[PDB]
């Protein structure tokens, strides 16, 4: 049912009254938004941007700290350990005894050193004890620290410490004198740590990557100070714990050539806390910055550079931690990106100097190289076009000040090669291509790199390298303390904008639209968050020419919405998206998360409504709008949520129907647009005279390329009531587009609410600036004030594109209608929040007098808009559809718009950011970034999982390989299963590491293609069919053993609980590992006892297939979702606690699940031995384990059955880059799904049944599918489903479920998930060319 709302009665808007308006409009000059990049104009803009950053900000005439830790490297380093820690402490402190102070960290360093060479032995041996043999001492209190009161320090050491218990000036960038000094010390750092210290895909890695790329940054300083600073950022993480961070510590490195001494700090475990440390070190060549050294102490013939306090937070002491693997990826990365350019590997002299500026910047983590690499990225586009808003993106490279040296090197070698690239463009000229399928004119004109001396042949090189070092700098930069406030005054500037506008013109103009005599009469009215009501019907009728022939189809998505399914029963509406909750006690919106919200409801519910009943029932309620703690993003409460979702599905719905015309979606559009623009071009126009003759006049090509559709602050959602008034759909009432014009007008005013951090921060500014002062009179209550139009970020994208094609489709009627006589050409393609415009526009082909003539004869003859044809017509196309779009509430872009002839690289850079939307090299760093910190097996897993997510985005199997190396490099690191660490598997179960269940800690190294192609559990699923295979037919001892080992695993398993569902079906055994959650304090995870949850998981099992719909199983089923490990986890990813853990898993402490007691893995690896000894296989056992073999993990030996059953040989021929397309990594009798099926078969209640009645989409064939299927495993196999254990085993057998991967590959591929691994062996070596042999298919 649905309530009988309101309409708006249509307005009798004329397309001659735009029309002119329009004539008017044109007949005077008009400004061009853009600007041409000639070089001297790109030169003049950054000096006139020097002197402007000059006069805004005071002037530091001493360039900040940049380097965290300052060190040096003369030799080879090898990783500490502790008895060198213990050497290398002893002969450092010895050295520093000897030196003479003079600044008060020297002392302080004095007095620490003298302190740890005069602790005793008692006090040695309990300073490098583990945690279980630890005895407290009266100077040793904590296992790697001591302790130094004030009696042993010294005055200007005490006076120090009680310093550092206890105006944004910036440097002169337009000194040349400045920019010299700093290239010349960053200059010199780079020098030193490029200079060198004194399977099939396996021989193609060993002959490529290892040769080219490994080999050769092997022996830089740079590799060596990268593992120096781990070592270094090890220590500080293991003194950052609660106990042991009020104590000191002292470390040393490299035979005492580096010395780390920590002081005390709060611990990191709480947020916002800093460790402290001082790093002593010999002088030579390294991150050494002399200049901002505390002291440079004299030794004979030798110097020791003693650092200030360094404080470090917990995301920059991580992100320092794997410096070294980000800088590695990032090379690889760019080494991939150089082979594709040049067809070529790059020399030694170009990888060494790439690794050392990506390790520079990776250990130098700032928001401001962040921002000057985003800004890049835009910046290099804007000066390979031939007009854009460069000057504007120039002024955003200087909003922040300059402080370091490094900052201002980046800032002169960006300078230079932008005035590079955009003096380059004066050498285009006219040519000849193949373009799409027609011989097309194109207008072209060798890039440099920047990092190393190369030259690329394309731009798009560039702009990848510039976003490789973008990546680098950790996410969570962003947000900090300036950007929420920027977003926050952001928000606030456009509200009040808004509000002066209704003060202006009144309330209803600014809501219901001006209308096209107010707009002639004002001329004012043309602007950001004001439209006009006639323009909006108008648009409305253009697409209505589109969409009336498809009004069935239209209609029938609409209906296919499922408007009547129950709302909190779908995923979006259970998910951990993060959504604002209540407004507390104290005044403040609550940050919470959807699920909780959805139980929130259920809660205080008697059913689960339907999007339309849960509309009517909150309707009255008005929308609320917070900014997200810590994840410039929006969060609204659950009414605004389902408002949106209704306005977005209608608009969803109506916009899949035009997918193949206007809105891609894949690239279809795009590429019919530009064919009927190069289609267009091949022709010539011939102008009708008045005397019946005619004027040759040239046809050319202009692309606009913006990002049109994308949410913008300043705008007014209440225009789309119009649209949605007159948009045609095939309903044959207007029930369903009242309701959403209804939620429309409720989605129109929001309550916007400070944050407790950005308050508490305006709180201690102590000095209030204007600005500051308006924001804090936005909120009378000071916590919320009033958003109008604005729409705050939320999924109306669809409405906002469909709108977007509207109004262009409106500009192409008004501009046919302008000039009827004239041949012009218009086709625009959407894609996402982006659009390509074509112009195609006329030129004269002779000196153009009679054109010139013509031109006069026409304004003489009243047609006064021919003013603006006269020359460049294509500008005058543009302003007048950029004043049409203006007309609704879309500005389009004065930055990042870049305007170009046809170009071959223009249309190849916007079609492959088309098809690819995420760089693989974001995967591939954050497969490092951060673990869920699961255990060694689910840790080891995610970033296997990220690194195969990785190759799907185009990663090279080889960068790919790489980065699954490094990864399990770092996830053995932190459990200590590698060999020669107190948790490796081969000192306890008496087989070896390869030969380990993964869960135990085995070797989990794996080949990318197989963690691709079979999984990321396969290294079990093979051990356990070699044990079977091996027990079964020779009855040796040791496959028994891991038979043992499995049963072991699968004993754990069964002694929790983990009812799991069908998509997340486990078999093989795991270990349950110490989660330190915060004691579930979710808000509603106390419902109901755990105990509870498991006796109705064991009685519901239809529902571990499907989702209840009923309101009572529901909400039981969601407190039992918020009680998963995994959800708990994610749900806490941001929490500074975690890192407890951590610490936990790198001391070795009791971790791990075993007998109901909390014990070392070392314990869990003792009881694994002692069952896997006495173990005996049964008739049950053996049973259970050839149902896993042969059916359960079926699907996944094929796809390893087909890797090792290909053969692929060397073509002498080079290889050939193509365009990159995405393709679906997809691998009859039963009609309805698997899922259902099953469930229908567990339906013992009448509430189940109902559920999976519901659920199922031809109920009636259900049973027959049972039946027949219940014929297959029984007939196929010979296995009971009868019995629920077979039933659950072979489901996730039967069950073709996800699949549901996008992969990039080149255009010859197909879509077969067998010629995608084809696609991926023949991308093996990054050079030559890989031909596979059997030239079939050969997968089961």
């Amino acid at each position: 049912y649905i309530p009988d709302y309101k309409g708006m009665e249509p307005i009798g808007a004329n397309i001659e009254d735009l029309v002119d308006y329009s004539k008017d409009w044109l007949s005077r000059a008009r400004n061009f938004s853009f600007f041409e990049v000639k070089g001297t104009a790109v030169f003049e803009c950054f000096n006139s941007n020097e002197a402007n950053h000059c006069q805004r900000y005071p002037m530091s005439r001493k360039p900040r700290n940049f380097l965290l830790i300052q060190c040096s490297l003369i030799t080879s380093y090898k990783p500490a350990t502790t008895l060198s820690d213990q050497i290398d402490s002893r002969r450092a402190c010895s050295y520093i005894l000897n030196l003479i102070p003079d600044t008060p960290a020297s002392y302080l360093i004095h007095d620490m050193a003298y302190r740890y060479i005069n602790l005793t032995r008692e006090d040695m041996i309990n300073y490098y004890a583990p945690r279980i043999q630890f005895k407290q001492t009266q100077n040793v209190r904590e296992p790697g620290t001591f302790k130094l009161t004030s009696s042993m320090l010294r005055a200007e050491s005490k006076a120090m410490l009680d310093l550092l218990n206890n105006q944004i000036e910036s440097l002169n960038i337009a000194s040349h004198i400045v920019q010299s000094e700093s290239v010349s010390l960053i200059t010199k750092i780079l020098s030193d740590l490029e200079l060198n210290i004194t399977t099939v895909l396996d021989k193609f890695f060993q002959n490529e990557t290892q040769k080219y790329l490994i080999d050769v940054l092997k022996k830089t300083t740079a590799w060596h100070i990268g593992h120096l600073i781990r070592d270094i950022t090890e220590s500080l993480i293991a003194h950052s714990g609660l106990k042991r961070s009020k104590y000191w510590s002292l470390h040393s490195y490299n035979n005492g050539n580096v010395i780390l001494f920590i002081l005390p700090s709060k611990s990191l475990e709480v947020a916002g806390s800093f460790i402290r440390f001082i790093t002593v070190f010999r002088i030579g060549p390294g991150l050494v910055d002399k200049d901002n050294l505390d002291t440079i102490l004299i030794d004979g013939d030798s110097q020791w550079g003693v650092s200030k306090v360094m404080s470090i937070d917990l995301n920059r002491l991580l992100a320092l931690n794997i410096a070294f693997e980000k800088a590695l990826i990032a090379t690889a990365t760019w080494f991939q990106y150089y082979t594709e350019d040049q067809g070529q590997f790059p020399l030694q002299y170009a990888i060494r100097s790439v690794f050392a500026n990506h390790f520079l910047l990776a250990i130098c983590q700032k928001m401001k190289l962040c921002a000057i690499f985003d800004n890049l990225r835009y910046l290099i586009p804007a000066v390979t076009s031939l007009y854009s808003g460069f000057p504007s993106l120039i002024e955003k490279l200087f909003e922040r000040p300059f402080k370091s040296s490094l900052e201002v090197y980046i800032y002169y070698n960006i300078k230079s090669l932008l005035v590079a690239l955009a003096q380059n463009n004066k050498a285009r000229f006219y040519s000849k291509v193949k373009l799409l399928g027609l011989t097309v004119d194109q207008s072209t004109v060798v890039y440099p790199s920047f990092m190393s001396r190369i030259v690329y042949k394309h731009y798009r090189s560039l702009i990848s390298e510039v976003t490789t070092c973008f990546f680098l700098f950790e996410k969570g930069l962003h947000g900090n303390m300036n950007e929420e406030a920027k977003i926050h005054l952001e928000t606030v500037e456009w509200a009040l904008k808004f509000r002066e506008k209704e003060e202006k013109y009144g309330e209803s103009l600014v809501e219901n639209g001006y209308m096209m005599w107010e707009l002639r009469a004002n001329a004012e009215l043309a602007e950001q968050q004001l439209y006009c009501q006639d323009a909006i019907e108008l648009a409305a009728i253009e697409l209505n020419k589109v969409l009336a022939t498809k009004s069935s189809v239209v209609a029938n998505s609409i209906l296919s919405k499922n408007w009547e399914e129950p709302y909190f029963s779908q995923t979006r509406n259970i998910s951990l998206k993060g959504m604002s909750g209540q407004v507390q006690e104290d005044g403040h919106l609550s940050s919470s998360v959807t699920i909780i919200e959805a139980i929130r409801y259920l809660s205080n519910s008697r059913h689960n409504p339907s999007l339309l009943k849960l509309y009517e029932e909150t309707r009255e309620q008005k929308a609320m709008a917070r900014i997200v703690r810590k994840y410039g993003f929006f969060i609204t409460t659950l009414p605004t949520r389902c408002r949106l979702e209704i306005i977005e599905d209608y608009y969803d719905a109506i916009a899949k129907n035009i997918s193949e015309e206007y809105i891609s979606y894949k690239i279809l559009a795009i590429q019919g647009a530009l064919e009927k623009a190069l289609r267009w071009a091949s022709g010539e126009s011939f102008i009708e005279l008045s005397n019946h003759k005619f004027i040759r006049m040239k046809r050319k090509l202009m692309y606009v390329s913006a990002d049109a559709t994308k949410w913008s602050p300043g705008d007014n959602s209440a225009k789309f009531r119009r649209f949605t008034s007159m948009l045609h759909n095939g309903l044959p009432n207007n029930k369903l587009k009242n309701c959403v014009i209804d939620a429309l007008k409720q989605v129109y005013k929001t309550d916007f609410f400070m944050s407790r951090k950005l308050r508490n921060y305006i709180d201690s500014m102590e000095s209030l600036d204007p600005h500051i002062k308006q924001f804090l009179d936005f909120f009378p209550d000071g916590h919320h004030g009033e958003v109008k139009g604005n729409w705050l970020q939320g999924n109306l994208n669809k409405c906002s594109s469909l709108f977007g094609v509207a109004m262009s489709l409106l500009f192409k009627q008004v501009w046919t209608n302008l000039f009827p006589e004239l041949d012009c050409f218009f086709e625009f393609a959407h894609h996402s929040d982006d659009a390509l415009f074509i112009y195609g526009y006329l030129e004269p082909v002779d000196d153009g007098t009679d054109w010139f003539l013509f031109v006069s004869q026409q304004i003489q003859a009243g047609h006064l808009h021919w003013f603006s044809v006269n020359t460049e017509m294509w500008k005058s196309m543009f302003n007048l559809h950029e004043h049409i779009l203006l007309l609704g509430s879309i500005k389009i872009s004065p930055k990042k718009t870049t305007v170009s002839p046809t170009n071959a690289e223009f249309l190849s850079t916007f079609f492959e950011g088309c098809a690819v939307s995420i760089p693989f090299v974001k995967i591939l760093l954050g497969s490092l970034s951060d673990l869920p910190g699961l255990g060694y097996f689910d840790d080891l897993a995610a970033a296997q999982s990220r690194c195969v997510k990785a190759l799907d985005l185009g990663a090279s199997p080889q960068v790919a390989q790489l980065a699954v190396a490094l990864c399990t490099s770092k996830v053995e690191r932190l459990y200590g299963t590698a060999p020669g660490m107190v948790n490796h598997p081969a000192a306890y179960l008496q087989v070896k590491h390869t030969d380990t269940p993964i869960p135990l800690g085995g070797n989990g190294a794996m080949s990318i293609m197989e963690l691709a192609t079979a999984g990321i559990g396969m290294s079990d699923k093979n051990l356990l069919k070699r044990a079977l295979l091996g027990y079964s037919h020779k009855r040796q001892k040791s496959m028994l053993y891991i038979l043992g080992l499995f049963k072991f695993l699968m004993k754990l398993s069964d002694e929790t609980f983990q009812h799991e569902r069908l998509g997340q079906f486990s078999f093989i055994g795991k270990v349950q590992w110490k989660i330190f959650t915060p004691k579930s304090e979710f808000e509603f995870a106390d419902m109901y006892t755990s105990k509870f949850l498991e006796l109705w998981s064991s009685q519901h099992v239809t529902y571990d297939y499907i989702i209840p719909k009923g309101r009572d199983n529901l909400l039981i089923y969601l407190v039992r979702k918020l009680n998963d490990p995994s959800i708990v986890t994610a749900m806490t990813m941001q929490s500074p606690l975690q890192l407890r853990f951590r610490m936990q898993a790198k001391q070795h402490m009791k971790v791990c699940r075993l007998d109901g007691e909390w014990v070392t893995f070392r314990e869990v690896l003792a009881a694994a031995n002692s069952f896997a000894e006495n173990y005996s296989a049964t008739s049950q056992d053996m049973d259970l384990f050839q149902t896993l073999t042969s059916c359960t993990f079926s699907k996944e030996y094929a796809w390893k059955d087909f890797l090792n059953g290909i053969h692929c040989d060397v073509i002498p021929t080079k290889q050939v880059q193509r365009a990159k397309v995405a393709r679906t990594f997809t691998v009859q009798i039963i009609q309805n799904s698997i899922p259902a099926v099953i469930g229908y078969k567990f339906a013992v209640t009448v509430e189940e049944m109902s559920d999976v009645l519901d659920t199922a989409k031809f109920p009636d064939s259900l049973s027959v599918d049972l039946k027949t299927m219940k014929d297959g495993v029984y007939r196929e196999l010979g296995l009971d489903i009868s019995l629920p254990d077979v039933m659950k085993r072979i489901a996730p057998m039967l069950y073709k479920s996800s699949k549901s991967r996008v992969v990039i590959v080149q255009g010859n591929v197909e879509g077969t998930a067998e010629a995608i691994c084809r696609y991926w062996l023949k991308s093996m070596s990054l050079v030559k060319t890989i031909r596979v042999k059997p030239h079939k298919e050969v997968l089961q």
